[PDB]
């Protein structure tokens, strides 16, 4: 086999992020265009200095086209009122940009699927350039995918989680912050949840403290 181009020749020379999103709907760069509605690229403008980072649209950021819009989208909304982060001056994005679905003999209409390590690699460069644009000065990772996208495959966010981190390899060497994702606190232990969502508050607060 052979490491993928993937969304490389695809990405424009700009650094507007709307001509980004624009282009982003025209990718190619692995299969997932082809079920999906469109693009999902992120929501907020380049004076962001926090930019966060999901896994992959939903079923509803799908049809929307904008991130965090389902029932997960509250969750975070709830967080980041709980953390003091005013959400329409960040920067929130997924690591992969074309909703990855099954569909199913009855049942729910689409069925959200784990995107592949190869799909994440192919849709890194979307990543690399959505931070190009804003230049963060902290990135907070809202789950495994989001934190293997710019950590590693290998990268365990509950090995890290709430530390500070630098990656060699990131544009504008941002502080990185790899943290539990918002639908994860849709399912579990309650009391596992209750705590869970109190330590996402706090990873949201030591992002947002980061000079
Ligand atoms: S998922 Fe990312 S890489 Fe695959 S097609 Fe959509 S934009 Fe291009």
């Amino acid at each position: 086999g052979s490491h993928m181009a993937g969304a490389q020749d695809f990405v424009p020379h700009t650094a507007d992020l709307a001509e980004l999103a624009a282009a982003a709907g025209e990718c190619r760069g692995c299969g997932l265009y082809r079920d999906a509605t469109q693009a999902v690229f992120g929501a907020g403008g380049r004076s962001a200095r926090i930019m966060m980072i999901g896994e992959q649209p939903g079923d509803k950021e799908d049809l929307a086209g904008l991130p965090f819009v389902g029932p997960a989208g509250r969750l975070l909304d709830r967080a980041l009122e709980a953390a003091d982060i005013d959400r329409d001056a960040l920067y929130v994005t997924n690591a992969v940009k074309h909703f990855k679905f099954t569909r199913a003999a009855g049942g729910k209409r689409r069925i959200e699927k784990t995107p592949s390590r190869t799909e994440v690699v192919a849709c890194r460069p979307w990543l690399i350039a959505e931070m190009t644009s804003v230049e963060p000065d902290v990135v907070v990772l809202l789950g495994a995918t989001a934190a293997k996208a710019l950590l590693g495959n290998d990268f365990r966010v509950t090995q890290h989680r709430g530390e500070v981190l630098h990656v060699d390899d990131v544009p504008g060497d941002p502080a990185l912050v790899a943290t539990v994702h918002p639908s994860s606190l849709l399912r579990g232990p309650k009391e596992e949840r209750e705590s869970a969502f109190a330590g996402l508050v706090d990873d949201l607060r030591v992002a947002a403290d980061v000079r």
